[PDB]
DNA sequence: CCCCCCCCTATCGAATCCGTCTAAAGTTA
DNA sequence: TAACTTTAGACGGATTCGATA
């Protein structure tokens, strides 16, 4: 795991420096190893040789330096997957969801995002050759519909215990988007004391349409989320967690020549688009069952898979 | 390929002053002659007498006057073009990625940037005969999208063994624009050792939208963007490799400008405007083929050509 | 042509102060004329006496008095132009590009400024009933896009001899502001042995937004670009070439009062604005086809026409 | 041949683009 | 017992420094 940032008391740096850092938002060494100059500088305490000599004491206890393509393959053949409850969309996925990234839903309404985020939830907590993360969980929730019931009802068909299903869970209800961004220190704080597998952000774009009404607020919408953004990378660098976000779906009216993937597109523009590392596409098919395609990937091929919602959660669908 | 800064000790400096100069950055004659004297002034142990002799020593180990138009026509014929392992793109190019100069790639999410980066880092080991620089590859990375895989599947197309194509891959990741300027004294410090062929920084304007922010840090994030274009330049020019880049795009909202032309602009403005040599325009087609289209180049016409994303990399659309 | 400044030996000048003088970068009488006399005190070896001899030796062998305006008139009915491949932008300069003065085309990216640079060096080589001017070429480069192949191709055009349009082009590189100012006293030595007909500076003002920063360093950047055009004005005067350099453009953030049309500056200031003497604005219109304007001139009322740029070099648009 | 002091001046020189949103409407035995 | 097409507007935003005889 991530060294706390005592550790640079005993490196040389004033006990008071290291506390104005920890309000600053900072917790561990990678933190503060990973942050620029100016973002130190910002800091009503810290001069610039302060800032520098923290750099240069942070720069040793962290490698940021070259290496070769056989140390990263090694060490990446050794990352965690966490499976999604149906066959088929772990064989889509080639595993299940990763960590150390950020993955993307988006979708029509009543197409299964919560569902998925619901089963994740309960899922990460299975031990490693089950397929689990074997940790806890963390749900952010923008609007509103967090439901324990259905994770009682998923930790029933895994045969778990209810009881430290539920208390394995930390929840949090976001009311606007400075609300949101604050959210994220808390979660950086709390997450050194435990082991964490798995951030839930549903939905991370939901605020965003309503807190900045029309064009003459674009420019400052654009740079809120950006910054969130960023901070969401920063944590999943910095803790080794796997990031899910979720997102809306927005028509196309000028009735060109697009009809492939429907007059849909995903709301955020640019910002997300580039941000984001794997983006899945849900649709409806008949009934119950459901259809995800792979819309963004580096090493993913485009393919489709289906599966269902059924009472014990995601799951294959049964014909 | 270059001299390095030893010989200046037996031009008559003292080999301090080599010490203070290889702590400065430069690791070659060449890299101390094309700097200007202000620069060689801000290194605390050199004087306007030291500086002086030290340019004039660099200037007589170096030619740096008029030549004739047929020299460097002769010279030019012999240059190295890395094939991009599609034979329309390649056509289209006239031979492929040229070297000693800088590329640029842009266009929206899944466009086939990084499938191409991948491609090329596998390419650029074949022998000059079969359309590679034969040499190694250094992969500076920005977003967190380095797929070993994917390099282990173009070489099984092209026959070569994956372990050492594994070796010769260089791999470092850059957290902030700080971090991202400091590690290309380290790239030039490795360059002397062993020979290198390409350079890819993916992506090169990722972090300058979140470093700065508003309108009120647009003129740093320029001069800060500019020193590191003309650092690229430099590294070209001194080690004679090919440096591709990797850019983004942004959205016009000023109206009902133009006409429908995809209002699509890169991102990084009038800097990496004219900074950059080739500029290449990355469009989606059908299914898995994409649209290739040249936008700037000083000796290439405006074209198009049509390549696919297949299971080992980048290649001709299978029709 | 101007007087070698070995005639002032005759005049009862040693030969010691003659080759100081022509270290010191004066290799004609009209040289010597021209200038102050602390320049000439700046030298190590000329006291105050023999500075004053000079000059009047000098003052004595070129006349610099006053005459009438029909003498001028006779005289400048005799200048020579040189045309630019297109009739239509011929039409719009009269006759073409004029000599003895300092000519400015600016614009941003692939609006054609290197292309026709190389139109413009092929063409100054036809003889003077064909719009040439029966001379040499001298370029320098400043970015790294000199194709000689664009020169082979308006060479093939126009039915010379590639070797010959080769070998009558002078190409040197320049990689800071330091070697782009000593590159000059090498160029005026070299205008004295051949008959020179052009002078090309492309791009004049690249390496200026990187050597000096911010702020903090504008007044020596200016003052150095200052010094560097009047060094430019005294060849042009001294040996009546043709002297045509190249800018670059900064956006306008601010203030959308009459800058809704083109919100695009060229960079240099009242510097350069004022040292031009006939300024050119290129823009972009549709496929192939680009817009001249004139920007500035003290005898050409403000027009626009309508170029293109083909296969061979700069045209007229084919329509 | 002898023994002690006086006083400021004058301005220069521009840079740097960003960021998408919003579905509607039945018809003809 | 089936096959059918058109439609248009909308805006704001901020900061930067050195140079002498
Ligand atoms: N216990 C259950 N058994 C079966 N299906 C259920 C159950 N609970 C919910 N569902 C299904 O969940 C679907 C809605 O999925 P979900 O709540 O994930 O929507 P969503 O994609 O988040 O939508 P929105 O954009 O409105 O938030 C419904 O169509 C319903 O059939
Ligand atoms: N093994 C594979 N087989 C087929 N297609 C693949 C494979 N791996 C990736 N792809 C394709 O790669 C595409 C994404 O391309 P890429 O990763 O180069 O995007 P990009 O241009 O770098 O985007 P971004 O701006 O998000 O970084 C996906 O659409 C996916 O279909
Ligand atoms: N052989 C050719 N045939 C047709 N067009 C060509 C040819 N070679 C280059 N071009 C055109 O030249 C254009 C670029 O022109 P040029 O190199 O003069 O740009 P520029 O304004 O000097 O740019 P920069 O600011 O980057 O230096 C491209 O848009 C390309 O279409
Ligand atoms: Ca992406
Ligand atoms: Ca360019
Ligand atoms: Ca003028
Ligand atoms: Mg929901
Ligand atoms: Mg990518
Ligand atoms: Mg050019």
């Amino acid at each position: 795991g991530p060294q706390p940032i005592s550790r640079l008391e005993q490196c040389g740096i004033n006990a008071n420096d290291v506390k104005k850092l920890e309000e600053a938002g900072f917790h561990t060494v990678e933190a503060v190893a990973y942050a620029p100059k100016k973002e130190l500088i910002n800091i009503k305490g810290i001069s610039e040789a302060k800032a520098d000599k923290i750099l240069a004491e942070a720069a040793k206890l962290v490698p940021m330096g070259f290496t070769t393509a056989t140390e990263f393959h090694q060490r990446r053949s050794e990352i965690i997957q966490i499976t999604t409850g149906s066959k088929e969309l772990d064989k889509l996925l080639q595993g299940g969801i990763e960590t150390g990234s950020i993955t993307e839903m988006f979708g029509e309404f009543r197409t299964g995002k919560t569902q998925i985020c619901h089963t994740l939830a309960v899922t990460c907590q299975l031990p490693i050759d089950r397929g689990g993360g074997e940790g806890k969980a963390m749900y952010i929730d923008t609007e509103g519909t967090f439901r324990p019931e259905r994770l009682l009802a998923v930790a029933e068909r895994y045969g778990l215990s209810g009881s430290d299903v539920l208390d394995n869970v930390a929840y949090a209800r976001a009311f606007n988007t400075d609300h949101q961004t604050q959210l994220l220190y808390q979660a950086s704080a709390m997450m050194v004391e435990s082991r964490y597998a798995l951030l839930i952000v549903d939905s991370a774009t939901a605020l965003y349409r309503t807190d900045y009404s029309g064009r003459g607020e674009l420019s400052a919408r654009q740079m809120h989320l950006a910054r969130f953004l960023r901070m969401l990378l920063r944590l999943a660098d910095e803790f080794g967690v796997a990031v899910v976000i979720t997102n809306q779906v927005v028509a196309q009216v000028d009735g060109a020549a697009m009809f492939a993937a429907d007059p849909k597109k995903p709301i955020g523009g640019n910002i997300i688009a580039h941000a984001s590392t794997t983006r899945l596409y849900l649709r409806k098919g008949r009934g119950e069952t459901r259809i995800c395609k792979i819309y963004d990937s580096p090493c993913l091929p485009e393919a489709e898979a289906m599966f269902a919602i059924n009472a014990d959660g995601v799951g294959d669908a049964k014909d």
